[PDB]
């Protein structure tokens, strides 16, 4: 699946680093979420065309992730940091400046770490059900199972009225299943629940780019309420409210999507 | 100022109605706020011509304001009642049917009272700084005075970043000065700040048709956390937040304003 996609490579720091890219433009990176299998063709399939009209749009998969390095968590640790640090190395390593840069849930954790650790690169900001203020007691008070279904379940639970495809179902699921990146996967989800995906709101109204704070209303993940502290956190963030939407905005309406953040990236 | 629109009049059961319009196509009825020397024009004038180029667009003057018939409130009771059968009135007047329909802050309060009592006549509402969840005690909580200096105060007051022109603020000053307004405006106030401007939650998430919900995230006299209230009480609403922005979104940024409003009628 996805081969309309010209699967690239290259080095970040010494972490293999896989991505897709289309259209011609100004650069647009985006950053897939955390779930098991995730990656950014699968996250991003669907909004990849809609913005290579207007942009250079590139999707890459973190590090423990798809098709990038997925480091043996005996000798790698998991941390937030390592998937910020990844990110800045992959910008750099493909020398883009000045970037637009959008990152769903932990990989929205990641985008925010890149804009405040390395703000030079990246002129804009979409947080999208972005896991930037989840703290270990927050997971704790909110609650994988082997198999197709299972895969049906998580999507059925990060979804509002969203009906994937058996391809997605099975791509995603034979994804959760990749030996190395199940180890990875374990080792991120463990270090997550208990350190938590989270910046402080001082750091978060340290942001210095323009920044747009999408949100599904009824996402079970990032619940709304997270979503709304994060536009209040951070003073000068625009806010969208997505009505009958769980936690895949891009997924679920991908064209009201690509709308709102190319209008936001003065594509329009 | 203003005399680029024709004003017109019509007949609402016996009140008399000013009212403006502009450019072709489907109907779309703009509501003012309810500050002093408030109405149509003066609160939609930048707006207008933008919207014009996609819909037939009108904006009316509520009963006790602008050039509409003020009743003498010895013997008219200025109750939100009155102002909601008014635009009812108004809508039917004109013999139009499923419209778009923005209202700010009263104008708002008035907007939605018509989408719930006479719902077949709206297709898709806007609130906008809407006080539709302020309660006697939201007023009291919160916390005029004669001239252009008075008037000069409200409008810093009532926005982020704004500075009117000269015009502008003498057409405004004048206006809240007219006789029979002055007398209106001085009932419709207090009869507000001792019943508020209210709607339940349960006959929130009654309303029938798609909803916009927007605010400014430093708008004072509808703070956010009301604004956000509103998305989360109204569940098939779309909540959108602006930055650097108080109370007349509308006013202080026209373009995203009529970009957001025409993007969810459908016009783009």
């Amino acid at each position: 699946m996805f081969e309309q996609f010209e699967s690239k490579f290259i080095d970040c720091d010494g972490i293999r680093t896989h991505y897709i890219e289309m259209g011609e433009g100004d650069p647009l990176v985006l950053v897939h979420g955390g779930g098991a299998g995730a990656d950014g063709r699968s996250n991003f399939a669907d909004n990849f065309p809609i913005f290579a009209r207007h942009m250079r749009v590139i999707a890459y998969d973190m590090v423990g992730f798809g098709q990038t390095d997925a480091p043996d968590p005996a000798g790698f640790a998991y941390t937030q940091a390592a998937r910020t640090d990844h990110l800045i190395s992959f910008i750099k390593a493909l020398g883009l400046s000045k970037i637009c840069l959008i990152g769903n849930a932990m990989g929205g954790t990641t985008a925010c770490g890149a804009a405040l650790k390395a703000p030079e690169l990246i002129d804009r900001l979409v947080l999208m059900g972005a896991a930037v203020n989840i703290s270990p007691d927050d997971m704790v008070a909110n609650r994988y199972d082997g198999s197709e279904e299972g895969m049906r379940k998580i999507i059925a639970a990060l979804t509002h009225s969203y009906q994937p495809t058996d391809d997605i179902v099975h791509y995603r699921h034979e994804a959760s299943l990749r030996p190395t990146t199940t180890a990875a996967y374990k080792a991120t989800m463990g270090w997550a629940k208990q350190n938590g995906l989270y910046y402080s709101p001082e750091q978060l109204a340290s942001l210095t780019m323009p920044v747009l704070v999408l949100g599904g209303k009824n996402d079970v993940m990032v619940p709304v309420r997270k979503v709304i502290d994060q536009i209040l956190a951070i003073p000068q963030a625009i806010g969208h409210v997505f009505p009958n939407c769980g936690h895949w905005v891009m997924i679920e309406y991908p064209e009201e999507f690509c709308t709102q953040t190319l209008h936001f990236f003065g594509k329009l």
